[PDB]
């Protein structure tokens, strides 16, 4: 059941159009900082930050390089799903 | 062809433990009626029917053969995702 709950929560977290767009970009670029993500998506800074915040942990991993914060996919399942969808 | 919104909505519809169980079972048995599903999941008919109702047309296909109504997976993305999740 835990494998099912984990998986259900993963899908739930990814289940938003702009979040899938963010995950796809991270899949295409491996790792991106918030500024880069904003640039590509052309969305309000706060919109991107809100999405990244909700995704951090189960879908994305956060890494700090200097003063920049880099996001990348934190689970092989996420990458597999994004590939299947695009 | 499916849009970004269709993909997000697909994940949202599958984002429930028992729904993932249902999809996995259909993946393994190919065709199952409500009674077979209720007996496999060991859940109330009310609960199972609601999940099937929400999934029909987006995640699952409803089929009729004589007096029997059975479900199957006809969306490639759904099959692809359930395989990746196991």
């Amino acid at each position: 059941y835990m494998s099912l709950e984990d998986d259900a929560e993963l899908l739930k977290t990814m289940a938003h159009p702009m979040r899938l767009k963010i995950v796809n970009e991270l899949y295409k670029h491996k790792a991106l900082n918030v500024t880069q993500i904003i640039q590509i998506l052309k969305l309000p800074q706060s919109t991107v930050s809100q999405h990244l915040c909700k995704m951090r942990g189960k879908v994305l991993k956060r890494n700090r390089q200097g003063l920049e914060i880099y996001y990348s996919i934190n689970n092989p399942k996420v990458e597999g799903i994004i590939k299947l969808l695009n």
